[PDB]
């Protein structure tokens, strides 16, 4: 199948993780992108170029969407062509702080649909993988989402986002308040969308939601959630859309829809538009 | 030290408790309620505490105890000058119930109302955090050191949302988070346990922790781990840390700690030494 590509992606993710693990122990030269909290290092850029060059060598006809390449001006247009969607370091803020949740994420799409995903949580050495119809795994353990259908007994994960616009922050915190006071059992944040979603795939959390993420944040981990038996959808309640900047990844449609009901949507530029 | 024997024993008990927790987290559970539908307890919380207290009692029968589930059973949380074991059998019960992979056993040891050593065992991770006053802080044998960051706008904070769901209180918690977030700081994280949050500050992986609503047993173990890693403990008023006050800032340094105190509005709470 696409098994050969996927096996290759796993090896590449592991080599990239090694690079990240070595770098996290050394001095940080922190650079800014769009804001004082939108960070990047040479390691983000070096890993992405290593991944893309390696994939290009083995699969010259394939396409790429990568976070830092987009920063370099490349487009985030998803065609039917086999496409590697890469976040070279998901959790750069974690990375520069040595907060031990840092992931390399690779999603592989054919006909605009994800066929496999790989998320390597580098510091804890957890390799999360899933291939469509083949199940989801972490380090040899098959994953299953939780069974919880009662929102008042749920544990959620989310992130506060990269915006510091007071209006936007107020909405993010207001959405959190509404969910919190349903009540739910709690809300957690480990600082990486990919790893948050993998935690839902393991059943250790019941659902994740976030507005403001990008296709590369969720392309790897989405299929890991669904192959664990979970569901993806938009915070609008509509179908999940890789390019829409919005995601609920949950154990089931009952929690997912209950969460969507509470979330006030924020306007966001799609990844596939100017 | 004469307390060194106590500490060695504490490390032994913590690992033992940790093994019990790690086994139970894979199994089905009876989840019970304490003060509210979101304030949870399991048979494991209670069993681990009973085991820890009885073990310590047999070996040091003149010592005092402050334990979370014992207080729930009616025992007094008053700290005297007597050697006192301050115990959270499972810090992270909601995590435990969900198999969210951050769960800690915490033991703090006070003499003359001052913590002499702390032990925090992060069960799922297999990370034993320890510190004896004057002797430094360690994680699995490796010496810990807090971060150097003095610029709040380049800091990473940890905190928790708390057990209250009272709208007014939640609004204050979130308002405090908003003020810090918009300074700005680089980010805020929550792994679901005060003890582990503080141990992350000890390692330098986070720059500071703050919370109002914790109890002495949440922070008794990890507090000295932070300070022996080079950090500071402080009240949210910027004043001296008060173990029984329900409030804490645990930071890499006083510059960040005072900056955080500046933004925080205090939430009214019953002290651990009040009825
Ligand atoms: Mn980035
Ligand atoms: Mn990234
Ligand atoms: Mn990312
Ligand atoms: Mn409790
Ligand atoms: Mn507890
Ligand atoms: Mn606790």
């Amino acid at each position: 199948p696409w098994q050969e590509c996927m096996d290759y992606a796993v090896t590449l993710a592991r080599q990239a993780g090694e690079v990240v693990c070595e770098a996290i122990k050394n001095e940080m030269n922190v650079m800014l992108k769009s804001s004082p909290v939108d960070l990047v290092t040479a390691t983000d850029q070096k890993v992405e170029k290593m991944l893309i060059s390696s994939i290009k060598e083995k699969y010259p006809s394939h396409s790429f969407i990568g976070e830092e390449s987009v920063a370099a001006g490349e487009k985030s247009i998803l065609t039917d062509n086999p496409t590697w969607i890469i976040d070279p370091i998901d959790g750069t803020t974690n990375f520069v702080h040595r907060f031990p949740f840092v992931a390399v994420s690779i999603g592989f799409a054919v006909n605009k649909k994800i066929e496999f995903g790989v998320v390597y949580s580098c510091v804890e050495g957890k390799m999360y993988t899933a291939r469509k119809g083949k199940g989801a795994f972490c380090n040899g353990q098959k994953l299953q989402v939780s069974q919880q259908e009662d929102i008042t007994k749920s544990l959620l994960v989310t992130e506060l986002g990269s915006s510091r616009t007071p209006e936007t922050v107020r909405m993010v915190l207001s959405n959190m308040e509404k969910l919190f006071c349903i009540p739910v059992h709690g809300i957690r944040s480990v600082g990486t969308a990919a790893v948050n979603m993998c935690l839902v795939a393991t059943g250790g959390a019941d659902a994740y939601y976030e507005m403001g993420i990008h296709c590369w944040d969720v392309a790897g981990a989405g299929i890991i959630v669904t192959e664990a038996g979970g569901v993806l959808m938009d915070v609008t309640g509509g179908p999940f859309d890789l390019m829409s900047r919005r995601v609920i990844a949950a154990n089931n449609r009952i929690l997912a829809e209950r969460i969507a009901k509470e979330i006030q949507v924020i306007p966001l530029q799609r990844d596939d538009e100017d």
